[PDB]
């Protein structure tokens, strides 16, 4: 069982997450500037109060390029529930040296965005 290195973003609006070009990569003091490139993947949740199934707010998790459930997708590839972010100067190389997080070893890093970053409407961290 693998996981994202960071906590999720919650979606309250009716559109997909989209960061302006050059923003969206969470801060990680253990990574290099060459690493600040990846994708958010959407995870959906449904529960059952007696109206059968109820759709909860979808969450978005960040994975470095070349890692995670879509490790094989190249940067920019079009797929539902996958959005791409990168900081300027980051290399378009797989980040296999960072990999994914094993929850049995490390807790998730609190997702913090760089200074002056704008989240889309309805999106909130934790």
């Amino acid at each position: 069982n693998t996981a994202s290195w960071f906590t999720a973003l919650t979606q309250h609006g009716k559109e997909d997450l989209k960061f302006p070009r050059g923003q969206g990569v969470p801060i990680n003091t253990n990574s290099s500037p060459d690493d600040q490139i990846g994708y958010y993947r959407r995870a959906t949740r449904r529960i059952r109060g007696d109206g059968k199934m109820k759709d909860l707010s979808p969450r978005w998790y960040f994975y470095y390029l070349g890692t995670g459930p879509e490790a094989g997708l190249p940067y920019g590839a079009n797929k539902d529930g996958i959005i791409w972010v990168a900081t300027e100067g980051a290399l378009n190389t797989p980040k296999d040296h960072i990999g994914t997080r094993n929850p049995a070893n490390n807790a998730a890093i609190v997702l913090q965005l760089p200074q002056g970053t704008t989240l889309p409407k309805g999106f909130y961290a934790e």
